[PDB]
Order: structure tokens, then sequence, then C-alpha cells
């Protein structure tokens, strides 16, 4: 399999991503790498321009699932992995509710050999001291299932999920996601049946580190197909 054999052992990853949010400009880098052997990715990100005006749990969804394991008898339903090296175009809105949205867009491809998630994400209408401008997410993260299905007319595939944000008082703010993934190449992909993505998440902090920071464990499996 082309794609497939790409990610038969340790990937190498990088990440960037441009924001403005109300206005509030910052970029992010990040670095790691992934195992779809195992569905397992360790990321540490970076505010390069200084202090990250969203909560960090905030940009989890948007900051490859490309290393997802899907089980032996699912692998024809994995589009990520057959648009590669190509890659794709993973777009989404993401609805805080009661509060403002980010729309974002980016291309997710090899580089050589290092897989690479360049995202752009433009944030709007949030307000000034709601959960999100106002830093009060706890900072840590609840495992959700992506529920995939296939877009054939765009060669790819629609997700729609709710990702839920433990707030600092025992409330949660809800992040409803629509997600639009199209291949970069030209050729044929793999597009699946109905099916969802598990997904966990875990973030913590680098105590050498005093750059406003991220540490990011996941574990995304493929399941839904018996
Ligand atoms: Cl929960």
């Amino acid at each position: 399999s082309k794609g497939e054999e790409l990610f038969t052992g340790v990937v190498p990853i990088l990440v960037e991503l441009d924001g403005d949010v109300n206005g509030h400009k910052f970029s992010v880098s990040g670095e790691g790498e992934g195992d779809a052997t195992y569905g397992k990715l360790t990321l540490k990100f970076i505010c390069t321009t200084g202090k990250l005006p969203v909560p960090w749990p905030t940009l989890v969804t948007t900051f490859v699932q490309c290393f997802s394991r899907y089980p032996d008898h699912m692998k024809r339903h994995d589009f990520f992995k057959s648009a590669m090296p190509e890659g794709y175009v993973q777009e989404r809105t993401i609805s805080f509710k009661d509060d403002g949205n980010y729309k974002t867009r980016a291309e997710v491809k090899f580089e050589g050999d290092t897989l690479v998630n360049r995202i752009e994400l433009k944030g709007i209408d949030f307000k000034e001291d709601g959960n999100i401008l106002g830093h009060k997410l706890e900072y840590n993260y609840n495992s959700h299932n992506v529920y995939i299905t296939a877009d054939k007319q765009k060669n790819g595939i629609k997700a729609n999920f709710k990702i839920r944000h433990n707030i600092e008082d025992g409330s949660v703010q809800l992040a409803d996601h629509y997600q639009q993934n199209t291949p970069i190449g030209d050729g044929p992909v793999l597009l699946p049946d109905n099916h969802y993505l598990s997904h966990q998440s875990a973030l913590s902090k680098d105590p050498n580190e005093k750059r406003d920071h991220m540490v990011l464990l996941e574990f995304v499996t493929a399941a839904g197909i018996t």
C-alpha cells in the first residue's frame, strides 16, 4: 500500500500554525513524532510570539489523523494514509457554545521525510472575558469520538463531533467541530464507510521550558466497524 507504507514506523512531525483571534495574532511551532502502528503521537508546541492568547486545549484538535491506528479489518477505510504522500487539506469550523468560532485550514502532507501540518486559523466573535479569551478552561482534555463519513463529491471525508472542555468551576464549554478533508493530489483515494476515530489526548508541561508551551500525548484508534 503506497500511503500505508509511509506509516509503518516512527515518523517525524512538524506543526506550524498562524492564528488571529479577535485581531490578536500569534504563531505556534510544534514538533515530535507519530507511530500509527500504535496510534500514538508525541508532540511539543511553543508559542513563538509570546503568550498564547487563547487556551492551549482549544487548539489541540487543530494541531494529523493519518497517525491513527486502523485495525487490519478496517484498513480500506483509512482515507488519511491513502492521500499520502501528496497529502490533504483539512478545514474546520469550530463553534464554541455561546462564544466565538475558529475557522481553520491546514495542509497535511509529507515534505521530504517529515509529515507536516501547516495551519492557518482565524477566530472571530469571541467575548473579551468569556471562557476562551478569559482563559477559564482547565489544562486538560477528555476522550472523544470523531464520526467520519465519506464526502465522495470532494473525494474525501467529513467529520462532525463535539469537544468537551472542562471549565475551572466544574461547568463544561462545548466546541462543535465540523470538519472537511479533501486530498491535494488528483488520483483515487480510499473513501470510507461510516466509522469513528477514538481520540484520547493528555496535556502536560515541560518543567525546563520557560516559553508558553504544550506537551501533548495522543492515542487514536479507528472503530465502529465489526
Ligand atoms: Cl468528559
